[PDB]
């Protein structure tokens, strides 16, 4: 059973258009949420989202070969390129067949559908673009990324809502571990800031109606009224240890555990006591061959929803027990917003970078605490911390629970 | 490596509302393709499709709960129930945690999107149903299926276009094999017969505009002009050998191999000479520990497209070699149509049932033999054949290739 290491990272987030902007800004507690500029939010009750700032796709890809990509694919391509450059992974005739792509998108090409549906309705089916289908479907990020990079190994996408990025990485992890690829370009991507997504998520009352930016998203806090939608992509290049060392690559961290469970409870509501989340955390630690004692850091799912944030704390308290007081939890979503599919990818990056730099990003807006949520939230300011094992949680709609455990590399 | 066996099957297809009907009808070369009744097809050039016949959802699910499910989820629920009943898998307090769900849908809730987007446009954002999001996204079939059955093990969905059914099963296979679950309810589902899907696929020139119900879908033959769209769901209950034997379950077949590759060539067009397809077939055989000599049957992808069908034969020829003209290949899409997400599941079923009943389903409409596609396609009439190893290919849009290898249960 081969050892799997992280050799590259790529990111586009509301707080940075590359990994170290994103990461540095994350340690300074920067706010990615702001008034929506992408759409006219007049008829809605939500006007805030974590949009990418100062981002031009034409800086990265030619116009003709971009007009044929939905934003969610655009972000994946840019982030994957960054991660491959970072790992200095050479994808060529000798290596391509064993270098795969496994990038999920929870929502897919929402904007593309809206445009093409308007067309069919308002102007007839005959004027629907021949590029509609390959722009719309969730696996098109993976397909387009593999074409762009020449990667030919195992090729897929795990679509599991908010847990999409974490599951996709986990699958890619087990693909390398079983020896079916030497390297995988993996993670999550999402472009949900659209008419239909805002109207859909607020219809189901999952979105915050707060118009003020300084408290809109406030994980684990009094007054939290749902998550704030964000966009971006979190991509990892993961390799076998053999491969990484053979080509001489720098190692960020090792991936050692992956657990996934289902609540089998409600289609949108978390299972009471966060029971599914607990079983997922336990499975990931059983995979890693560790116990709760060994985990210093946990990047929480913490979306700033009443039940979610409460149920996660309950899950953590049940699973860790005594070690719950002596455990650093952070919800980086407080800065980025909930990136949906892409959130698990970006959080895997945050987690692995936390092990490397011995730091933990804060949970900003930690103003009005909660007697129910009595965990070490690493409030408002970044703390130093020596980490050996980090956890990342993703507990999304549909009852999907996904957890990854990362480990410091030393030999 | 733990041995993984198929204990249950469930199916909804254009040629039957359960496995027995579907399979029996399949061995008689029944035509599932007929004029579309789902929607007014007047402004389009395509008027045929493989719709479910005499299927009412209220026979299976109460109207109040069905109204909150897109057809693709409705199909997944009904087929999963059948496979569970078939396997007599009991999901309870002691088992649920180790029984997972992994059901993919390549397209998800196309109809739900069309309805909600229309309301958003000509009425307003506040008239959008609160059930829109959980009806729309692709992982909701897995979410709703696990809730309905109480299954709580690994929870996910592999979305890879036409290869969705096959990849999903491959993932579930690997989950049991690594011992992360005792059983998995897995497969593909799809409800693609919608305005936006017909307009989308014809715009990209992938659908036949043929009206002749008896020649619309002619896999591998002379006049083929694209695929014919179908709906349905193909669900398997797969289990560890130890588990199936402990609870006393009848075994259909064993899953022994799984390969997945990426073309890294074109978004819709197959890699030249089906090179990616060949690597996927080789990977699955390497996984299974067999050579091309050992395969008696291969359920081909064969969607009735010029380039696709030709490139698959090329892939088969390149990979099997001498054994190529001693291989029994067949494309069951000739009868069901191309079910997209569901097709991988429906074909895994056919492949496994082919090993059990030692009978191969035919490729109907094999009227005009194309000189380039010179394979043993089991023309028009079902043949008898002893099978030890069966292959199922799925090579779809986005450059995704997925191959499973099944094996007659030994001991």
């Amino acid at each position: 059973n081969k050892r799997v290491v992280i050799t590259g990272m790529g990111a586009l987030s509301p707080i940075g258009n590359d990994v170290k902007t994103t990461w540095e800004n994350a340690l300074k507690g920067v706010n990615g949420i702001d008034k929506i500029t992408r759409i006219d939010t007049e008829p809605y009750s939500v006007h805030l989202a974590g949009e990418l700032k100062n981002f031009n796709i034409e800086d990265h890809i030619d116009k003709k070969e971009a007009r044929r990509m939905d934003r969610f694919t655009q972000y994946a391509i840019v982030a994957a390129r960054e991660a491959v450059k970072d790992a200095q992974l050479d994808i060529n005739e000798n290596t391509a067949d064993r270098i795969g792509v496994w990038i999920g998108s929870g929502i897919g090409g929402m904007e593309t559908f809206e445009i093409a549906h308007k067309q069919l309705m308002d102007k007839g089916p005959r004027r629907v673009s021949p590029f509609f289908v390959p722009m719309l479907i969730p696996d098109m990020a993976t397909g387009q990324v593999s074409i762009d990079l020449g990667a030919k190994g195992p090729n897929g996408a795990t679509v599991t809502a908010c847990a999409t990025g974490t599951n996709s990485i986990g699958e890619a992890f087990k693909i390398v571990q079983r020896g079916d690829a030497d390297a995988m370009i993996t993670g999550g991507t999402e472009a949900p800031i659209t008419h239909m997504a805002i109207a859909g998520f607020s219809a189901s009352r999952a979105l915050s109606t707060n118009d003020d930016i300084e408290t809109a998203c406030r994980p684990f806090q009094e007054g939290r009224d749902g998550f704030v939608m964000g966009e971006g992509a979190g991509i990892l290049v993961i390799e076998s240890l053999e491969s990484a060392q053979a080509r001489g690559a720098n190692i960020y961290a090792e991936i050692v555990g992956y657990g996934t469970t289902g609540d089998a409870y409600h289609i949108t509501a978390p299972a009471p006591e966060g029971e599914g989340g607990s079983r997922a955390m336990q499975a990931a630690m059983d995979d890693a061959g560790i116990e709760p004692k060994d985990v210093q850091y946990l990047n929480a799912h913490g979306t700033s929803t009443p039940v979610g944030d409460l149920n996660e704390v309950k899950a953590i308290k049940n699973t860790f027990g005594e070690a719950a007081k002596h455990l650093k939890v952070s919800s980086t979503k407080s800065m980025t917003g909930h990136l949906l599919g892409a959130t698990g990818g970006i959080e895997a990056i945050f987690s692995a970078l936390s092990i490397k730099d011995s730091k933990v990003a804060p949970t900003i807006h930690a103003v009005t605490p909660d007697p129910e949520c009595d965990l070490d939230i690493v409030p408002n300011e970044a703390q130093d911390l020596d980490i050996t094992y980090a956890m990342s949680n993703s507990l999304g709609f549909g009852g999907h629970n996904a957890v990854l455990v990362f480990k410091k590399f030393e030999a």
